[PDB]
């Protein structure tokens, strides 16, 4: 179960911008110094690594991690056990895995001075946000509450230190600046599939606007829903009447209908309520926002597309939180992952 | 030369400690809210990333990159060339590299608020600091000045905009938790080897003095030079008059008598003056470093140990920069890397 040929591996940059400050260098003062004088820096690049099988079969895999996460996602589980760079390099696919502007190896853009200010400009803001630990357990339906599990949950307990150790803040970079270094990486790859997670969700189907070669999307528990602008659906406020869900992404119609153009299938986990529940805020929250994605998916359809919902329960597996591909039965949920590309012809040369 | 085969591969985080904000969580409220009320919050924690051949041969690397560096530097260089994991995977070594806390996959400790600060209490500065692509030019030895090359020069010359692109700042945790969770994984590994870099020389040095699994340590162009507390000898200014170099860190000498008995190799590259050189900072601060580091090693080498200073142009290779295990001859540099470890039984169960 843990060995991996590998014909190639390693990792890159790719994309960003620069931006300078005052003034210009001079290599016979003292270099380091609280000074942007006369300096450039590299800000909002996104860090890469890949691992090619021998003979590759199919498209490249670019794995895409959820909100305030990295490439360790697909790495490993909390609990040590292979993630899913591991199980698809071993189904013959290269296998990407990316830490996108912003979190992990990926470019935190701050300067000489008050986080992210250069000099008078503002690149990203000095107040931050993030999560907790208990707002990530109810955000990831580990159970109700903080430390407490549902009886059928599929994560690794006893983990937890682990697992949440894995989260961290994103300072304000665009999402258009993260798209555009995206978009650059699969014009770089060539056709490929996107696998997306939670936040990176909405910014894969961009993406997928974006580029052509992008041939397939499936997209883990996402958390933002996208419209064609001007027609979104009426949704609901949370059971609770004063809360909403995330504002849904509007795209001009000339880009949505490319989206109708791929298979893209939307997976969600266990124990999303199917009826309002005021007590539970999050479990609310996904229950809401599933649906928003249904009619989403609903009007990609209306386009001619094949955009299809899969509860995991449906297929036999109870108890995933919102990272299936970490949870205890992440084999069997590669397994549903790889009856997709399958099917769409996806693993084949 | 591209090809591993891997027993297996994962990554982890260890170390770190926890801190919350005032209150009480309730799930029933909005839990997406700029807040940290009831919140509990992992900081300081490291990523490590491992890799294990079949059959492995000898004891486990430990890969630790310099300043505003991460694990990729040992991945891949800026060409697309294998790095240092590869290669010694390749040599039969299981290899660990790590984020420290505060680089990469590491945590950035910051939360609801300005950067860093947890209600009242400041976990890290919000002001940062960073080095530019100019100052990171000459201090890496690039060149005299930035644009300009060295005679020779082993950088992969084309790809600065990959180099640059990897490094990034450092929020201002504590050295002493730095060391804290890299002691932390070599009690969790067991007998090991730290391979370091720069600025985490000193690091390293530390972490053998509170860690006996430590059994070598080969340090690339180490930034700080370490002394006994109270000993530290007369070391010049820089040919300016006015600058210095960093302060040698002094521990008690209980802890330093710790160095003398494991081996330990300092490596440094090409184009180091031997002569002060007013008009290049970087250049005459290396002069000076490297000095300093020369009789680290002796008072290591006078309390019986085995210390030694590798200038790898007296083994035949010139032209390199501060990033030797990155230039375009970095296999030489590694087979030199290869032949400590034999020299010393490293490569042998
Ligand atoms: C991986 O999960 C997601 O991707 C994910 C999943 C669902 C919603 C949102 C995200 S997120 O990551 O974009 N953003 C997020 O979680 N932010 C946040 N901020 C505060 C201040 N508190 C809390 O509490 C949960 N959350
Ligand atoms: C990888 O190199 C080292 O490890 C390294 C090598 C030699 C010295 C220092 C470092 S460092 O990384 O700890 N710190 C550093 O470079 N800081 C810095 N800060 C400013 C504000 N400007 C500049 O200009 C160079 N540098
Ligand atoms: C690393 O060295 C330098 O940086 C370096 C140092 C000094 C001069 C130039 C260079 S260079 O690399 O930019 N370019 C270079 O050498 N060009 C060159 N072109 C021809 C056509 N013939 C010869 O030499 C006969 N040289």
């Amino acid at each position: 179960k843990r060995k991996v040929v590998l014909a190639e591996q390693g990792s890159f940059y790719i994309g960003g911008r620069t931006v300078t400050g005052p003034g210009k260098f001079d290599p016979s003062k003292p270099v380091i110094r609280y000074s942007n004088e006369g300096a450039t820096f590299y800000i909002n690049q996104m860090y890469v690594n890949f691992q090619a099988p021998v003979r590759p079969r199919g498209l490249p895999l670019v794995f895409w991690h959820g909100g305030g996460l990295t490439g360790h996602i697909w790495e490993s589980t909390p609990d040590g056990r292979p993630g899913f760079q591991t199980l698809f390099v071993q189904d013959r696919h290269t296998v990407y895995t990316i830490d996108q502007p912003g979190r992990g190896r990926g470019n935190i853009p701050t300067f000489n001075g008050p986080f992210g200010q250069l000099e008078e400009e503002s690149i990203v803001n000095t107040v931050t946000g993030n999560s907790s630990k208990e707002g990530a357990w109810v955000r990831d339906r580990l159970g109700p509450a903080p430390g407490q599990f549902f009886e059928n949950s599929q994560f690794p307990r006893g983990y937890e230190d682990n697992y949440f150790k894995e989260m961290g803040f994103s300072p304000s970079i665009s999402s258009d600046e993260i798209v555009d270094a995206v978009v650059k990486l699969v014009t770089h790859i060539g056709p490929c599939v996107l696998v997306t997670h939670a936040a990176s969700g909405v910014l894969g189907m961009r993406v997928a606007t974006h580029a052509k070669n992008v041939r397939g999307i499936v997209a883990y528990e996402p958390a933002t829903s996208i419209f064609p602008k001007g027609k979104v659906p009426e949704i609901p406020p949370l059971a609770d009447k004063k809360s909403q869900i995330f504002p849904p992404f509007e795209i001009q119609e000339s880009y949505f209908k490319k989206l109708a153009k791929i298979p893209i299938q939307f997976v969600f986990g266990d124990n999303i309520p199917k009826n309002p529940k005021s007590a539970y805020w999050f479990l609310d929250w996904w229950r809401v926002t599933r649906y928003a994605h249904s009619l989403s998916l609903e009007a990609i359809n209306k386009l001619g597309g094949q955009a299809s919902l899969l509860d995991l329960p449906t297929a036999g597996l109870r108890g995933n939180t919102a990272f299936p591909f970490t949870d205890r039965n992440n084999v069997q949920v590669a397994s549903l992952l790889s009856d997709f590309l399958g099917k769409h012809g996806l693993d084949q040369n």
